[PDB]
RNA sequence: ACAU
DNA sequence: CGATGT
């Protein structure tokens, strides 16, 4: 209903799907640019959204943060609260990299503890999240 | 059918 | 038009 500005927003970007993925946080009420992936050369937009939100959770608790995250990714918010990234995206070779920090991003929530609320942003009705690529 |  | 997901 009421857009909380006091939060972390977060959301992936990519070049293919699968493809290149890249994510970024920012600052929901002033849009400041917190932290920034570099682009790992093949994931899904599903890691990516993700891992994003993993790494959101371990930057606020590493400052000391109650700041609740915004993601516009459904899929990513179970996946986050289930501590499990149920992707389809074939294991091989070339998609070592991104299986990695997906596994070890769910072996920190299954080895760490938060009460940051993870809140669905409503882009239907806010429109696109303020860390969105703007490639649409 | 909804979310990317 | 294609893909990733619940
Ligand atoms: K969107
Ligand atoms: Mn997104
Ligand atoms: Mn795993
Ligand atoms: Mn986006
Ligand atoms: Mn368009
Ligand atoms: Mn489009």
């Amino acid at each position: 209903e009421e857009i909380i500005w006091e939060s972390l927003s977060v959301d992936v970007g990519s070049q293919g799907n699968p493809g290149i993925v890249e994510y970024k946080g920012v600052d929901t009420k002033t849009g400041e640019v917190l932290f920034e992936r570099e682009p790992i050369p093949i994931g899904t937009n599903n890691m990516g959204e993700f891992l994003a939100i993993v790494h959101g959770l371990r930057y606020l608790k590493e400052r000391n943060s109650r700041k609740p995250i915004y993601s516009d990714s459904q899929t990513a918010i179970k996946w986050v609260k289930d501590k499990k990234a149920k992707s389809t995206l074939v294991r091989n070779e070339e998609t070592a990299l991104i299986w990695k920090l997906v596994d070890e991003a769910e072996e920190w929530l299954n080895t760490h503890t938060y009460e940051t609320p993870i809140l669905k942003w409503q882009t239907d009705k806010w429109g696109e999240i303020k860390a969105d690529y703007g490639r649409k």
